[PDB]
């Protein structure tokens, strides 16, 4: 400490300097899936409802068979498909002991509560984007894997990549069904794909041959009329999803039976104060439609 | 008209289909707009990555941005329809009239 | 300086024996940083004769 | 980052370089849409032919 160099007067040893108890904070993700989707309150464990199917056609007369003379066809004899909403649960805990706060500084208590809620917030946010099926629900990026929503290919997997405006048009051509009239769709793009989008040279280029005045004040996040949402929760460059687009009009609702409760026990414990927190919020779709992910495979 | 493109398979729709359809339609059939253009759901999508004059940027539009394409296609309104069958030798447009 | 994430996990669905299913989390292990400072100095001279 | 220009001459530095260059830093980066840019005195007189 006062060493290196200590010459020639007082040398002493090391710890001979004032320390500062202040903290600072680097990067964060900005939270865009955990606060964008309608809460459904419910008092049970599973919620059920029926929904109609479509056509339901009626046949025309054979231009001779007008009388009785039966034969006219009929519509859909069995109907009213049920839909079930399951609910999934999670928990966390953190336990402190007296022996690690007495020889310290008397400041670790409020910081722990801030950290566990952020760790919970990171964990739910990744699960909603990326998730499997067993124990924890399936996530948004692999939501578009079971309905055949996918495409091959968009950009070129790190050999002259570009993410040009015709990508999103081809992506909506691939989704197609059933509402082209802009029902407030939500689109989320990768960190790198967001950065690559400003090399273009397409639609919103560096000249006024393409875009009208829309940047304002210089290369801002505006695509095809809509703003664009960016996230750092995409997996590193490979054959995965860099762009996800979902319809938001009836769907992407989250059922929940409580809000966040955070509590503490220490009786009849020995020593420790132990914090507990529990949750029950998950993601589902009513209808298997309106979801696409690019992908971005290889070229 | 037979044939502009080839069923997605290397070149898509182009804004000069509508001029050719209007040219062959009914000779004396004009009198400004007052003509109805029905467009397939498919055909509406590939005319939206343009690259043509009726764009959503600035190339030759009425300043559309806001919304996601507008009914200005040679002065005709755009009517969507999703009821169209196999994409091979089929019709994707209908130009029809309602003045008589 | 306070540390990075921070991951929780989800129950085995059936379990209800407490059995908290939480993994465990990294209580209060963090990292320090330090600042070190260099000295810049000059000296120059002049003679009585000029 | 490698490469744009190769010793000026016949390949000069144009304004697209700062698009690919910031693919790991700021705008968005950590959370802040602000940066400060410093350029060479001679390179400043290259940025006139674009």
């Amino acid at each position: 400490a006062v060493n290196q160099s200590s010459s020639v007067e007082v040398s002493s040893e090391s710890y001979e300097t004032i320390f500062s108890q202040r903290i600072i904070r680097d990067l964060q993700k900005e939270l865009v899936v955990g606060a964008l989707f309608e809460e459904l309150p419910m008092s049970s464990k599973i919620l059920t409802m029926l929904v109609e199917p479509d056509a339901g056609k009626a046949t025309w007369v054979a231009a001779s068979t007008y009388g009785t003379d039966t034969t006219t066809g009929e519509e859909v004899k069995g109907a009213l498909k049920e839909i079930h909403f399951s609910t999934y649960k999670l928990a966390a805990k953190s336990f402190i002991t007296d022996e690690t706060e007495e020889d310290a500084i008397f400041s670790l208590l409020p910081l722990l509560r801030k950290r566990l809620i952020e760790a919970h917030a990171v964990s739910i946010e990744e699960a909603f984007m990326t998730g499997d099926g067993s124990g924890k629900p399936k996530g948004l990026l692999t939501l578009a894997s079971e309905d055949s929503a996918k495409v091959v290919t968009e950009a070129k997997a790190d050999g002259s990549v570009l993410v040009t405006a015709k990508t999103i048009s081809k992506l909506r051509r691939k989704l197609g069904r059933h509402g082209l009239k802009l029902s407030k769709l939500v689109l989320i793009v990768s960190m790198d794909a967001y950065y690559d989008l400003l090399e273009d040279e397409e639609w919103q280029d560096v000249a006024q041959v393409g875009n009208d005045s829309v940047k304002l004040q210089g290369q801002v996040g505006r695509i095809y009329g809509l703003p664009v949402v960016v996230s750092e929760y995409f997996p590193a460059k490979a054959n995965s999803a860099e762009f996800a687009v979902i319809v938001y009009k009836d769907n992407f609702v989250m059922p929940r039976q409580r809000a966040v409760t955070v509590e503490r026990e220490r009786q009849a414990g020995k020593q420790r104060d132990a914090y507990y927190v529990t949750q029950r919020v998950n993601l589902q779709r009513y209808f298997a439609n309106g979801v696409v992910s690019g992908t971005y495979a290889a070229s």
